[PDB]
């Protein structure tokens, strides 16, 4: 409720990130544009099969992916918890809410800071080994030519918002500690951290970008576009389970609904 | 311009009165007993009120809908820039935004237990609508739910006038043509909106941010309505009647 408390509770989100990400957007975007650290690029199979001697992947040919993308989400899902731990008040909640607030929470998180990973031609892989196109991931057959093109959808609209990872650190803790999530307990103590949470994104976001008018609300509209993004990727994961499939012990989870 | 943001308010709020017959002032009091409604909680109570019913619910649920969007309409031209926008952009921006808007304006008629209907002449009881045919009477709950929620904000009309206007600007529509003026606009609204939950609630920290996180429950709830009615026209034949009134009433 103080403005000295709320840089400090905003340093304190920041810090807990950078320990608990390894690959910043900072990092990322110097990758990205050439930044003085170049990756090896994925755009069709022959390049695939060249990636493996390059970078460390795979760890049928769409199934290898969308399988090594899922292993990749687990380690989201454990990156994300702990820096969940951090944030002030959140292991003091009920034990059945902190799980609840983690179920619903990770995949929106996951998606926001995927875009951070992206640009309009393609995405970070394999922590920053690899570029894989959008084009050879749209062009992948059966249902995994689809998996990934609405992330790249919302990265484009998302990125266009210009946030450094000082803002996002907050704005992923504001993720986490919404009071909607069905099946809350004790929503009353859920949505005092929030408010906490939001002062603190409103001020940095007014310091950080003062010429940003009204970006703390265009950032909120946001929230909107995650949720779309989780309702269709749980719904193609139906689809999978059902055709072929043979799921982590995190990610089954994660998928009750 | 601080006294800009409290103009832009109050014209919106007159607007608002003057496009809306029934506000949420009225029906809250309606719903309070601070003239009584008829109240429907059965089939026989039904029969009785007007002088197959889950459909005769739903379609009248429906052409009360469409009257709400000519009086959106209008209100939407009040709007300080609106109908100075291109024609296209004004349609499609009506297109999307009016369900949003029936659903924030639907839930100042309702309460825990029923829904004000016909503008405030009767009563529709939620024990009532949640017990109907499996595909309707699902179409139902998930409003009375978000309602609840919503109607915990504590808004007042005034709020609300300029909460409207903030939907009907979103930039982010498909198909808009020219997104920078109806974006200029939206940022003036949310000035306005600002301003108006601060001095209106100076207890209620942060409203502002909790009123634009509940647009993300709006869309969700609209998304559902909208798939839900993808099932009944392929699976509901007897919701045929004149042609002319599913030509009317189709949206
Ligand atoms: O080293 C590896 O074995 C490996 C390492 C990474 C990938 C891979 N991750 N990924 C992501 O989308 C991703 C990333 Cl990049 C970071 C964090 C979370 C995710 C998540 F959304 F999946 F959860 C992909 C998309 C498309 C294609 C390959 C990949 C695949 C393989
Ligand atoms: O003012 C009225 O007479 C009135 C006005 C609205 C309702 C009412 N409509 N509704 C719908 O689900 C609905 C249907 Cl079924 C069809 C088309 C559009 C809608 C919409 F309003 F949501 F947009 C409801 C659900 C739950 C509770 C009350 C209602 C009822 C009465």
């Amino acid at each position: 409720m103080e403005s000295a408390d709320l840089r400090a509770l905003a340093k304190h989100l920041y810090d807990s990130y950078i320990k608990s990400f390894p690959l910043t957007k900072a990092k990322a975007r110097a990758i990205l544009t050439g930044k003085t650290k170049s990756p090896f690029v994925i755009y069709d199979m022959n390049s695939l099969m060249m990636g493996e001697d390059k970078i460390k992947f795979k760890h049928e040919v769409a199934i290898r992916i969308f399988q090594g993308c899922q292993f990749r989400s687990v380690e989201a899902v454990q990156e994300i918890t702990e820096y969940a731990k951090s944030i002030p008040g959140f292991v003091n909640l009920d034990l059945n809410d902190q799980v609840t607030l983690l179920k619903y929470g990770v995949h929106e998180i996951i998606y926001t800071m995927l875009a951070s990973l992206m640009n309009k031609d393609g995405v970070l892989i394999s922590e920053g080994q690899g570029f894989m196109t959008r084009e050879f991931l749209k062009s992948l057959r059966k249902p995994f030519g689809d998996f990934m093109e609405p992330k790249f959808e919302f990265a484009v609209k998302f990125n266009a918002l210009e946030l450094d990872d000082s803002d996002l650190a907050i704005f992923i803790a504001v993720i986490i500690l919404s009071g909607d999530r069905p099946g809350l307990l004790n929503v009353k103590p859920i949505e005092d951290i929030q408010d906490n949470l939001l002062q603190a994104l409103e001020l940095q976001l007014k310091l950080n970008h003062p010429e940003s008018s009204q970006l703390f609300a265009k950032l909120l509209q946001k929230m909107t576009d995650l949720r779309q993004i989780v309702t269709e990727h749980v719904q193609l994961l139906q689809v999978i389970k059902k055709t072929e499939t043979d799921l982590h012990p995190l990610l089954q989870e994660i998928y009750k609904d």
